[PDB]
């Protein structure tokens, strides 16, 4: 594991939205990993639990792509990037950023999006 | 505490280490805050470690920039910056991604500054 693999699972993991691949972004992380993801809510536990959180992140097709560059050090990893969808005519676009702890074997152990409503960029 | 003070907490950051502020920056913090900042390297603890270690980041002038938006949710905020300086005619800029956790009385517990090599740009 270093900086280069890190910033590698970043880019998997964005194309991985942009493609709607679950499979994708599920073998990214620990079979222990926890994600949580929209305010300092309750983190999700199980391989299935996070399955089950990116199946609902992608109802609507996601525009992913990253903003700046990856900061990767340690075995940590942070990301600026947004998140566009489209709704009834409206776009939307969600501007987080994430944190990446990895294991030892490489694999996301766990992820946290941060973002508040300052960060949700839509019109009427 | 709210987004909008998180928010101008780094703000008032931000201007603190360009003015070279000591005393502004170091109030942002808990009396027992924490602050990591170069790697996954070992954490100063003290309000007296904290200025120790600001005081170090200062020898030479920064020039430090936001450079998108703050995310502010829950008791965190997370920021993209630049710091920039000069050195024996060199210019440097390093693009960390910073991670603030807040008290209940609006200070900062917690700093981790996450950057590695690649974060670093600087000619010869
Ligand atoms: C989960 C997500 C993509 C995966 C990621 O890593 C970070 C985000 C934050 C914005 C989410 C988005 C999924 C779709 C969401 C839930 C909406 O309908 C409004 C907020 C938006
Ligand atoms: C500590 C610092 C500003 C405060 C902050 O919040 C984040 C950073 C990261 C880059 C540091 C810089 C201080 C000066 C440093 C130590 C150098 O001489 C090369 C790396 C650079």
């Amino acid at each position: 594991n270093t900086p280069e693999h890190m910033t590698a699972v970043v880019q998997r993991y964005v194309a991985a939205l942009n493609a709607g691949d679950l499979d994708g972004i599920v073998a990214l992380f620990a079979d222990d990993a926890t994600v949580e993801n929209g305010v300092g809510s309750e983190p999700r536990s199980g391989t299935a639990a996070i399955r089950e959180f990116y199946a609902n992140s992608l109802k609507l097709p996601l525009a992913v792509e990253l903003t700046q560059e990856v900061r990767a050090v340690a075995n940590e990893a942070a990301f600026a990037f947004t998140v566009s969808f489209e709704y009834q005519g409206r776009k939307t676009v969600v501007a987080p950023i994430n944190h990446f702890r990895f294991n030892g074997a490489g694999k996301v152990v766990s992820m946290r999006a941060l973002f508040g409503e300052k960060n949700i960029h839509a019109g009427a």
